[PDB]
């Protein structure tokens, strides 16, 4: 017998306010930051790198190429460095989940730091594709850590960032091609996916790793709500880690029992869910107060 | 245990010609059909999907959507239907493996039928992502089978293919999102990987199931040759899901050959003494295809 009374946003809200739902995991991608003006750094932003004649377009995000020729990456980083950092209604919805004791973890494939600006703490977060929040000297014997303020000053001054201690390259803690996913992802995912009562999957197409396969690590009974412009994750039998196990999203089949798709902008979906839960005024008041503070320090 | 004398194409060829190597498994993907003009149906084909008013781009390959609205799929099938079916050097290299009693199985993730055109038979093949070669009525109680010539005529005439028995939808035997991997795959994979002496992995980045799994099903002693345009796990960690070891101090059984699958197979054919047979086979088969 399935846990949701019906496969609708209304059924998820009732489940969230039941004793059965204590621990929520959020999986978030580029779709939660587009309303904050953060480009989807995956899906034409290369068309001002003429002077660099890259050997292939993706070389700019490949660790071995970066370490030999870091200048293209830092030129692009200046061009695309966000003009302001104003988290969205969706980011503040996750802050409410934390305040209400429901947030087990926010897994993010975003690098923009908006989860932290919205008030999620390191312990609440798994930055599965890394983050601009910190940067490190690349020299194995040194690994000196630098804050974003330091990296920003290097980016805007068009000075290739070098370590103060050893003068090696300093790289933002974002995952390049040819690097591993962060240690923190592997640690947290083996424990969190045992304890999860609800997966809230927002603003991700579920095409890139780890989220494309990670959805299949949830217990088969755990309800999953996708808030996104379109249905995503119906990828079986191609992307599940276990052959013959059907862990991909199923909104549409005869056997659908636990997956709900709410189609629209992540902000409007989060407002809709907040409204059902009786949290709409709290969420709007939170966004008003936080946005007002960000504008004031402008 | 090290079955290769050396981690080179020359060491693999010597091993293949030795009594120890009787049973070769090929894992082949989109990289073996690109030189034949077959698009990689996975990896800008999302651009002209706009015109179908799909609820999400992948709906065109999803079984529940297909059964309700088959017209977009069959319209794209007309657009992307190959203009010619000329198997590659790599396809004909696997035909030589069959003829010379070395081929245990060709596992393909390709749907283009070029393995069959090259002369691999059903018994030689596991079409792990299915195939356009046959189509079936989708009604559980009917399942009338249709050949590609029948499906092609429906696709080009822009007539939704309907069963001549029951008028249900007729679907190509390709794996849509929402379907199982083929019965044939589950049967063969549990037996073949006990008997395999050599894995020949060609034109696949091992990014999706079942190849992501199959790569590690061989005995730990079984040598593995990768012939591929790009290094194993190039787009790691964003598109990859044991794993192959060409280069570490512990490397003992994995060989990489980086380049076009055709050029890799010609190189290996050279060391086997099969190059003239292979070129003559391609010439004679392509000549016959052009004549018809
Ligand atoms: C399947 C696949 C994966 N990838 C892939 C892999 C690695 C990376 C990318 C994409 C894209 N990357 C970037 N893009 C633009 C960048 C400039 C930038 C972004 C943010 C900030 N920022 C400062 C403070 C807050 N945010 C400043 C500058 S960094 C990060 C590496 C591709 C291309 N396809
Ligand atoms: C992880 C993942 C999986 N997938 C995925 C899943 C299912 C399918 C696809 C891709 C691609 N599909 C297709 N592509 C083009 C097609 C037109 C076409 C192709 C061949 C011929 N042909 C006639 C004779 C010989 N070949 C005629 C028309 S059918 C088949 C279903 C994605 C997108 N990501
Ligand atoms: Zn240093
Ligand atoms: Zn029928």
């Amino acid at each position: 017998e399935r846990l949701l009374d019906e496969l609708t946003l209304e059924g998820v809200a009732r489940y969230m306010q039941s004793e059965r739902c204590r621990r929520v995991i959020c999986l978030v991608g580029a779709g939660i930051s587009t309303s904050a003006g953060i480009p989807d750094f995956r899906s034409g932003l290369y068309d001002n790198l003429e002077k660099y004649h890259l050997p292939y377009p993706e070389a700019i995000f490949e660790i071995s190429y970066f370490k030999k020729h870091p200048e293209p990456f830092f030129a692009l980083a200046k061009e695309l460095y966000p003009g302001q950092f104003k988290p969205t209604i969706c980011h503040y919805f996750m802050r409410l989940l934390k305040d209400k004791g429901l947030l087990l973890r926010c897994y993010t494939q975003n690098i923009d730091t908006l989860e932290r600006i919205a008030g999620l703490e390191q312990e609440d977060l798994v930055e599965a594709h890394g983050t601009f929040y910190t940067s490190h000297c690349v020299s194995a014997s040194c690994r000196h850590e630098y804050p974003l303020s330091w990296m920003k000053e290097k980016i805007f001054s068009e000075v290739t960032p070098k370590c103060e201690d050893c003068q090696s390259l300093v790289k933002p803690d974002i995952v390049f091609f040819g690097e591993s996913l962060p240690a923190r992802f592997f640690s947290c995912m083996q424990s969190d996916f045992l304890k999860v009562d609800l997966l809230l999957v927002m603003g991700t197409s579920l095409q890139v790793q780890p989220f494309a396969s990670l959805i299949s690590k949830a217990p088969l009974s755990t309800p999953r709500l996708l808030i996104n412009k379109e249905k995503a994750g119906q990828s079986d039998p191609f992307l599940g880690m276990i052959m013959g196990l059907g862990g991909g999203m199923d909104f549409d089949s005869k056997k659908a029992y636990r997956d709900v798709a709410w189609l629209g902008e992540c902000d409007q979906g989060c407002l809709a869910l907040a409204e059902l839960l009786g949290w709409k005024k709290e969420l709007e008041d939170l966004v008003r107060r936080e946005h007002a503070s960000i504008d004031a320090q402008s």
